[PDB]
């Protein structure tokens, strides 16, 4: 009943290259949306660079696996950059994966704007490797209060089972981002709130399966994986990632084993 979690500082392609085909159940992907100066030696645009890990991501996913890709739809056209649409368009043309849902993360607060509608959303593209993708809706249903539940149980037109299990969360999630006073905050500039990752982990992966994140950033995926009983592999190219990861652990003050080093990826792949 003990889960395994491996972490290390690596480039995404180097991590993927060490993972065998169909060995991962879920991938959390919140990638940078611009290439680096040196990348111009081999590419002419963002997708040219991104196509490599997107292909590798699909390769390591199991037949029942899925990948959630975070991104926006505000790309302006700057060379070397792109957004979630650049990725989706590429996938429609070159991948057999299915777009099972385009989730809208609608957050409450943000900056104001005088010349346009203030931005209050970012997206999550959920891609499934095949039609046999795993999905656990009941694990993420939102229960009605005892009052609403009662009013529905009296309505013979409605199914009692559905009422008791709760409502489908829908593909529009109203969840707030982390603020400067959040207890989760480890220092990463774009740290994602555990709440959003949790819903993905619960709905798109089963207990004891492997969750992979090669742009781990703050290491939030490992914390969620540990909490939900999943195994995990988290890597990020930034040396500071190790610090964030260790910090995530302190939040966990349960049976799990932490292992450093890409050479040990296997520990987290074992079912
Ligand atoms: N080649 C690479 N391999 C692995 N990780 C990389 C990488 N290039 C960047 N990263 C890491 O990926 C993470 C991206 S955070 C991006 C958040 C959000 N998508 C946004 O655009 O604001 C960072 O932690 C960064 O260190
Ligand atoms: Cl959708
Ligand atoms: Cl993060």
């Amino acid at each position: 009943g003990t889960t395994r979690h491996v972490y290390d500082v690596c480039d995404c392609l180097d991590t993927l290259a060490k993972l065998p085909d169909d060995s991962v159940q879920l991938i959390i992907c919140d990638p940078p949306y611009n290439i680096m100066l040196a990348d111009w030696d081999d590419h002419m645009d963002y997708i040219g660079w991104a196509k490599r890990w997107l292909a590798e991501a699909e390769r390591v996913l199991s037949p029942t696996g899925s990948i959630a890709i975070f991104g926006g739809l505000q790309y302006q056209g700057e060379a070397g950059s792109g957004d979630l649409i650049s990725i989706i368009s590429h996938m429609r043309q070159n991948s057999k994966m299915l777009l099972a849902n385009l989730i809208i993360w609608n957050y409450p607060n943000g900056m104001s704007a005088q010349r346009f509608f203030a931005n209050r959303h970012e997206e999550i593209a959920w891609f499934a490797k095949t039609k046999k993708y795993f999905f656990d809706l009941d694990a993420v249903r939102e229960p009605y209060d005892e009052e609403t539940k009662a009013a529905y149980m009296k309505d013979k037109r409605l199914n009692p089972e559905s009422v008791e299990k709760g409502r489908n969360p829908t593909n529009v999630w109203r969840m707030s981002r982390l603020n400067g006073n959040s207890l989760e905050r480890v220092g990463h500039p774009t740290q994602k709130p555990a709440a959003v990752i949790e819903r993905l982990v619960r709905a798109l992966s089963h207990p004891g399966s492997t969750v992979l994140d090669f742009f781990a950033g703050s290491g939030v995926t490992a914390r969620v994986a540990i909490q939900e009983g999943r195994n995990s592999i988290c890597t990020d190219a930034a040396p500071v990632f190790k610090e964030y990861y260790q910090k995530q652990l302190t939040f966990l003050q349960r049976s799990y084993e932490i292992v450093e080093g890409a050479a040990n990826f296997g520990a987290a792949l074992q079912r």
